[PDB]
């Protein structure tokens, strides 16, 4: 059982770049990535071969460019796949991977409004089995992924 | 069993690029990819080889240029592929796949108004067994796709 | 049982940089890394073969560049991989592996603003089994892995 709970921040606001190159090119089994460049994301994965949580409470967002990028990645896996990339301030991701419960909510907040870049390059080339991508640049976006075998 | 819950949230507005260029070209089994550039979008994928919500209740929208895209991705590919984007503020998105339930709600919101850019470049070229897109681009799209084989 | 717990801290401010070159390459069983740069993060593994909370409270960040990096890594592994990499002020990081409970709060914070790198190059190139990477660059991001096998 995991949880991630953030409660009451005051963000003000600048660069964030946040990328992974030429990697993840080969798998087995499970794999799961999460990529986001902003002020109070936040990521979990969760895989198994033969009840999490994740809360967002009242946040103060106040401004920046945000860079969330991913090059080159998952391009030849067997199994399962899921990456997740957002380019935002609260944004939220998860990962949840089988061989052989899940919950994400977002309670008040105040985004107040700076460039907001996604992206996905060459990228999950040849997957075989599952594979899930969730791309968004945003504020408040949500991800999540869910895949089995067996 | 996921959920994906959006309670109360001030948005108050700027760019928003979120995009796949040549990616995700092969697959085998399932596949799935959602890409939003928004302010609260939610994205789910759930897929499986061999009871799923997404609530988005009061949220206030005020204000941008948001361009959500899809380059060349998904151009050959065998079994199942479902593909959603979106340039909005509040779209959900799903993708159900499965070889050999459901619910997206939207309560009470407050969209006020920016120029809104989808797009779907060349993609889903040659795609064989399943396959569904969605293009939206707006305040409050919804989307949801359904594959399965066996 | 552990626990990692931060009250109030007044940080002001700068080069920060962390990163791991041509490393852990190879691996049987379980492995996790987590690299941040930044002023108040936390790090935690958890592993085994055959009840933990990482709590942030009130901290007042103001200010630099930052730079969390990962260069070639975790390459030809067998088992259990957890990466995260952070390249912000008060982000939390986590690893939980086995073979054969979790939560992770962020109490009321005051984050005031730099520049912010975080990055995966060549890495998690053939990993057979499970493997989960999160990488972040911001202010208060949090990251979590959860992996098994048996």
């Amino acid at each position: 059982t995991d949880t991630q709970v953030s409660k009451d921040n005051k963000f003000d606001d600048t660069l964030n770049n946040a990328g992974a190159n030429g990697s993840l090119s080969n798998s087995k089994g499970n794999l799961g990535a999460n990529i986001a460049a902003g002020s109070g994301n936040q990521q979990d994965n969760a895989a198994a071969i033969t009840d999490i949580y994740q809360e967002s409470k009242d946040n103060k967002f106040t401004n920046t460019q945000n860079n969330a990028l991913l090059n080159n990645s998952a391009n030849n896996s067997s199994g399962n796949v899921g990456v997740n990339v957002a380019a935002g301030q609260g944004n939220q991701q998860k990962n949840n991977l089988a061989i052989v419960n899940t919950e994400q909510v977002s309670l008040d907040n105040h985004f107040l409004n700076v460039v907001n870049n996604a992206g996905l390059l060459n990228s999950a080339n040849n997957a075989s089995g599952n594979i899930g991508v969730n791309v968004a640049a945003g504020a408040g976006n949500q991800q999540s992924n869910t895949l089995t075998l067996g």
